[PDB]
């Protein structure tokens, strides 16, 4: 689900950075690795921000929302981060939001591939299933990703952790694929986001 819209990838591929208060040194640390990771598959590039308009800011704020999908311009904005959605991987999925990717499941074709299982979702949290609208999104030929790095758990914003709310449609390998890895960055991931930004 990467952005249709060329304004909102970063010029270059260089996304100058701040790092706001309130964190430990720990999470800070995290926040570079994860930055790193993003480095070494791709050409993005972190740049600590001197006196460039556009660049995101690290914000202290409970966990959820909310990320902006690639770059706003003129001016700073947030990747919010809180005490319970920190790690390595988590932090890998917002900078995915930082660079111009939406959530995996929200692909206009996306129901080709999952299920969206309603009646199992938490109340007043349905939006969060909402396709994105054809015009919004281009995919660059890349095939739906559920090993994606952007892709939702099969029970995320479930009633309960046993009941899906998202089911893939058919078997790959003889086996219905895992989603919801929050490890590294996927295969698909990389060659997306390579072609995104137009990596040699
Ligand atoms: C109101 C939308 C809730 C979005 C919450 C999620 C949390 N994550 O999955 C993080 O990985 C989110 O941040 N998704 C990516 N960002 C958005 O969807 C989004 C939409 C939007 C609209 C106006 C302003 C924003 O500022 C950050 C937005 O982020
Ligand atoms: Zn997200
Ligand atoms: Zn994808």
């Amino acid at each position: 689900a990467a952005t249709s819209r060329p304004e909102r990838v970063w010029p270059d591929g260089v996304i100058p950075f701040v790092i706001g208060g309130n964190f430990t040194g720990s999470q800070r640390a995290v926040f570079r690795q994860a930055m790193r990771h993003w480095e070494k598959h791709t050409c993005v590039t972190f740049l600590e921000r001197t006196d460039e308009d556009s660049y995101i800011v690290f914000t202290y704020r409970p966990c959820g929302c909310c990320s902006y999908v690639g770059r706003r311009g003129g001016g700073p904005q947030a990747i919010s981060i809180g005490k319970n959605c920190d790690k390595f991987g988590i932090v890998v999925h917002e900078l995915g939001h930082v660079v111009g990717f939406w959530h995996e499941h929200t692909r206009p074709d996306r129901d080709r591939h999952v299920s969206i299982v309603r009646e199992n979702i938490q109340p007043g949290q349905e939006y969060n299933f909402l396709k994105m609208e054809p015009q919004e999104v281009e995919s660059l030929g890349e095939t739906y990703d559920f090993d994606s790095i952007m892709h939702y758990a099969r029970n995320t914003f479930s009633r309960g952790i046993f009941l899906d709310t998202i089911v893939p449609k058919y078997e790959v390998n003889g086996v219905k694929p895992p989603i919801g890895q929050r490890t590294r960055l996927s295969k698909g991931d990389i060659a997306q986001a390579r072609k995104l930004y137009k990596c040699p």
